[PDB]
């Protein structure tokens, strides 16, 4: 195991002695393996092209002996595999010898070989090398599935978790497919992409040594983007980190990606029609259904699927709250007596947390408790939220007491946030320059990506998640 | 000035109490003002679609009258400007007086316009409202040109800078698309974009509270990318934010945006193509040609043609001092004596500032001096570093101590860097090269210094939306 080490590496030291390169320079490819499959998958078993030569690349993943004129090994590249069938016949003896050569080579080593193509006599696509190359050694032990999953290293040396795993590579593929798709959305339908200052003045607090300043870390992108709106770009967007400095867990990271945009002269039917169209058009883009199984109690428990086909409940929150409590507080001032009331459902029905005993505070955990697990079958709008609630929302047209904001929610989960701005000054500097009527917008990007490649911890859908050592 | 606001909010609270909203919910455009021109420019002087109403919106950058049953405007939006011809003729009397509305108007303010398209006499384009709505207003007094350039509220207040200044706006859609055919190039060559923490171990410096302990902010992507090559993601990018703790200036903001790629079994030839096609194919995807205008000197002096047909030189760094201070150095050990070699030549030529004394400090000042100032009128790699000055570049195959490196200058400024790396275990994180790190080829950008020089300016507050400025 460090014994392992060692040997390898003296293994490595010896070759450079006997005069050669574990390390060369350059090996030149001829052909991916993606490549190499889709070319001759369709060959036929025991079929030979004997008369194309072919360079190759990739890791040794298997070994296996048939009698020291024959040898098997699995290498893989780009997260798909073929056969590499090494037949004492073809070798070229010139070089090396057949023996000599190959039982120098170990799982994890990265190889260059040189052969042609061929099935072998079961089916097995194949490159039957006549000559094989170190290009890259593995010093390390590789270990195997089981060995890892579920452990913390793969967290900790994601690249180990990329190379075994084949499920967590294609988790990350799908994000970055996700992404591409929501920067592609935006762009048609005439977004425009910009960068904001991550690091700022109003918590991650950092120290600009010359200014002698201390420097604020971004939680959101809104302000510098209203403030482009004002300079009059009508639709603006950022893709991009922010950060919380709270406690680390499956569900919490110092630095998430967020996604948010402005649209000028926007209204509510707008941003609806956009989130119903973005949600509908990326889980199709990505699975060729509206359908979607998830892992709400995690892979010890049952899937259950959702229905990403428009358009999708909007549930008004006091209006829901009146209905199913039974009691009523329209009284859009929502204080004093309105409280009690709030708070007598609170103890009265259940339980609850009443935290620091703030209506709004109040307002959301009876929403969390009576709404927010409404439907889990489709992802739906939670609505026409109190301005109590929300200090930045344009006011609700008929509806006093209230805007017109909208939350999107799949499984219990917050994921999109959206309202009309409030641009009555009566940065608080440009909103006196005149901003327009507009929407804004944010996603939860993670969290997304968590439920579309099915995933319960965070950890899961970032590369490098941050951990304690 | 401060009454000119102090009035309009008196405007703004007298308004609702005549029982308008000054800031209204809702209107509804049935176009924009760039669809309104591409669509009726075309008109005749003279022409107008009286039949045609229109809905629009956009802001007022100017206001005269004429005699009162006139009344003329600039409206802009999204970078684009109309007329507006406000004729008592068309004027709609159920909403209000003709006289009282466009009187409130001033300039800087937000308005619903419900009109017709036609052109002027003169054929000037313009809106022709029969009726007209604050949505939004200009409570301060709004600058002109004159007004900023040259000041800092062009970046204290970069909404007044993009507003005012077309060249500003012109500018800032320009670094968007240089980043969104960046972002395309290396996709349509199978490149993987990925995201990697901007937050680590290893000078900004911030506490997190819930561990105790203190978190440093990234200065390159590097790391995290290569073992992304060793779990076997083969070409792979990101594109983001990096941070330097140092000083800030017309060069320098703590936040700068770089792009990285590695690319596995790929070599310097591989970088070099790939380097010289995009530029090349940049440039031309930009503006029309390979030949692109820099005012190196500012605005103030004159300005050079910068050529980037492909291919361009390449410059053997130790080669091309040789031939020029005409002194002999390499003998592969660059120390001691060959040091000296080099001091004196420093002493000797002009001077320089040595620094404390280093070889490759002293490396890179030749550099400056002898070679990074050759060409101007064209892009070209300074190439084959020592491994002195790149100590994670593979060495060359045949040339003793140097390396494959490929670094990129215009102007004398570095705009690109890339090299193979040292994938050898013994010649040097440090354990995921144990896994074997495959003979690879990494390269980097400078995404704001490129958009300078495409942008045409010299200072990168001039092509970073909000630079970093003393509160």
């Amino acid at each position: 195991p460090r014994l392992y080490f060692e040997n390898r590496s003296k293994f490595i030291q010896d070759q450079k002695d006997k005069g050669i390169n574990p390390y060369p320079h350059k090996f030149e490819r001829t052909i991916s393996i993606p490549e190499f499959i889709e070319k001759y998958k369709d060959l036929g078993n025991g079929e030979h092209l004997e008369d194309t030569i072919l360079n190759i690349t990739g890791r040794i993943m298997r070994v296996s002996a048939s009698g020291q004129k024959l040898r098997f090994f699995d290498l893989v590249g780009d997260g798909e595999k073929i056969q590499v069938l090494a037949n004492y016949s073809f070798h070229n003896h010139e070089k090396g010898n057949f023996a000599e050569c190959y039982d120098k080579i170990r799982r994890g080593d990265i190889v260059g070989i040189v052969g042609f193509p061929g099935k072998s006599k079961k089916g097995e696509l194949s490159i039957f090398p006549k000559e094989t190359i170190l290009l890259s050694a593995c010093l390390h032990m590789l270990p195997m599935k089981y060995g890892l999953k579920d452990t913390e290293i793969r967290y900790r040396q994601r690249y180990l978790d990329l190379l075994i795993n084949e499920s967590s590579r294609h988790t990350f593929v799908t994000r970055t497919k996700i992404i591409n798709f929501l920067r592609n959305f935006l762009n048609e339908r005439g977004f425009f992409e910009v960068e904001t200052p991550m690091m700022n003045l109003i918590p991650f607090i950092t120290h600009h040594n010359d200014l002698d300043l201390d420097l604020y870390l971004r939680i959101a992108t809104e302000l510098p983007l209203k403030m482009l709106i004002v300079g009059g770009i009508d639709k603006v967007y950022e893709i991009g980190k922010v950060f919380r400095n709270e406690g680390i867990d499956n569900t919490h990271n110092p630095e998430f990606t967020s996604c948010e945009f402005y649209w000028a002269y926007a209204d509510y039917n707008d941003l609806i029609k956009w989130s119903e169209d973005f949600f509908s058009q990326l889980v199709y883009h990505l699975f060729g259904t509206y359908k979607i199984s998830y892992n709400k109690d995690g892979p010890e428990n049952q899937p259950i699927e959702i229905d990403f086909t428009p358009p999708y409940p909007k549930v008004s929150i006091v209006e829901e709250i009146e209905k199913v409590t039974n009691t009523i507080l329209e009284q859009p001032f929502d204080s004093n007596e309105t409280i009690e009331k709030m708070i007598n459902i609170i103890k009265e029905h259940k339980i609850e947390l009443p935290n620091p005993p703030t209506a709004a505070k109040l307002l959301d955990q009876l929403a969390s408790h009576f709404i927010e697990n409404k439907y889990n079958d489709k992802p739906f709008f939670i609505v026409e939220h109190p301005q109590i609630m929300s200090p930045l929302a344009k006011y609700h047209r008929t509806k006093p007491g209230l805007t017109e904001r909208l939350e999107m929610f799949i499984c219990g989960k917050e994921v999109l946030n959206a309202y009309t701005e409030l641009n009555d000054p009566f940065f608080c500097t440009s909103l006196e320059y005149g901003l327009p009527p507009t929407g804004g917008l944010g996603l939860g990007i993670d969290r997304i990506t968590m439920f579309l490649t099915n995933k319960n911890s965070i950890k899961d859908v970032i590369l490098f998640p941050t951990m304690r050592p």
